[PDB]
């Protein structure tokens, strides 16, 4: 575990650090496992109850299952829906796959066993205009998802909440220029959302009903910078937020109050390599972070990188007892 590590030193230990990105505690990720020498748009990291890693690639729709110990890579099935972008495992073991469809309106969410059986349309694709990029389950089995639509000045995107019985969809926050990453705080009273095409971080304080925003509760604690923008995110047990930066070859880390406290660089970024860092996720029961990226832009491969985060990963829904 002699991996580069993030510590609570200097301004990384302050509740409200006044600091610039160039001054952030920074480490460079170590190569962990090459998924392929061919360029694949890796995304959707998620570990099952047995600690096995699941992920996928957007353009081909391959679903991969990796053994963290042996490093064995399996490709159980392929998405029957176009451009899947995330995998969130349910408490019952099912894999929920978010997909973008035609990037205009035919996205949605389907569920299936880890072998690709029992395909279920959780959020049907053609009846609604959503193009879903990611989601996060609450402790009740309900979930919040990101509507990945629009662009900079055309905020068609937003965040919606699906009831535990999957029968209702409630808008949480709209007018977002491509909602991408999403995460719930450990107490599930704060929702973090990334807006890719406008480079903004959203922090949303929720009422006890989990759907109503507290007065003046949705704010912009951080304005990102650089092409292209923030991507997927996850938290750790200390409520820090890890945000993969798409096209920037890095991951930014924020404390529970939304202040930057860490920075993780992907090797080769300065030369234009592996800039497509899309998703961060912890190996269950540890503080070892895995980050997927790819070198499609340079005709390179698809690689998973690793570093040690500030704390152990949070026990999300798939680990509930
Ligand atoms: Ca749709
Ligand atoms: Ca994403």
């Amino acid at each position: 575990q002699d991996l580069p590590t993030l510590f609570y030193s200097g301004k990384s230990n302050s509740a409200v650090p006044i600091i610039s990105e160039s001054e952030l505690q920074t480490i460079t990720a170590e190569p962990w496992l090459e998924i392929s020498k061919k360029g694949l748009q890796l995304e959707g990291l998620n570990f099952d109850r047995q600690g096995q890693l699941f992920l996928l690639d957007v353009f081909e729709g391959n679903i991969f299952k990796i053994n963290p110990e042996t490093k064995e890579i399996k490709r159980p099935f392929v998405s029957h829906k176009a451009n899947p972008a995330a995998i969130k495992i349910h408490k019952d073991g099912r894999l929920f796959v978010c997909y973008l469809g035609d990037f205009k309106s035919t996205g949605g969410i389907f569920a299936a066993t880890e072998n690709g059986d029992n395909l279920q349309d959780i959020i049907e694709d053609l009846s609604t205009a959503y193009c879903i990029d990611d989601m996060v389950f609450d402790s009740k089995g309900g979930f919040y998802f990101t509507d990945f639509r629009g662009y900079s000045t055309n905020p068609l995107g937003g965040v919606y909440y699906v009831s535990p019985d999957f029968r209702t969809v409630t808008p949480i926050i709209q007018n977002i220029s491509v909602a991408n990453g999403i995460a719930l705080s450990t107490d599930e009273k704060v929702l973090w959302v990334t807006e890719t095409t406008a480079n903004r971080l959203h922090r949303i304080a929720l009422e006890d009903d989990g759907v109503t925003i507290q007065p003046f509760g949705a704010t912009i604690p951080y304005y990102f910078t650089g092409h292209e923008g923030p991507d997927s995110c996850c938290i750790d047990s200390d409520d820090n937020l890890y945000v993969a930066m798409y096209g920037q070859g890095r991951v930014l880390v924020f404390n529970k109050r939304g202040y930057p406290i860490g920075q993780i660089l992907i090797p080769g970024r300065d030369e234009g390599h592996m800039l497509r860092s899309t998703h961060p996720q912890f190996i269950p029961g540890t503080n070892q972070l895995i980050i997927c990226s790819n070198d499609i832009e340079m005709g390179g491969g698809s690689m998973l990188y690793t570093v040690n985060g500030f704390a152990k990963g949070h026990q999300s829904f798939q680990f509930q007892l």
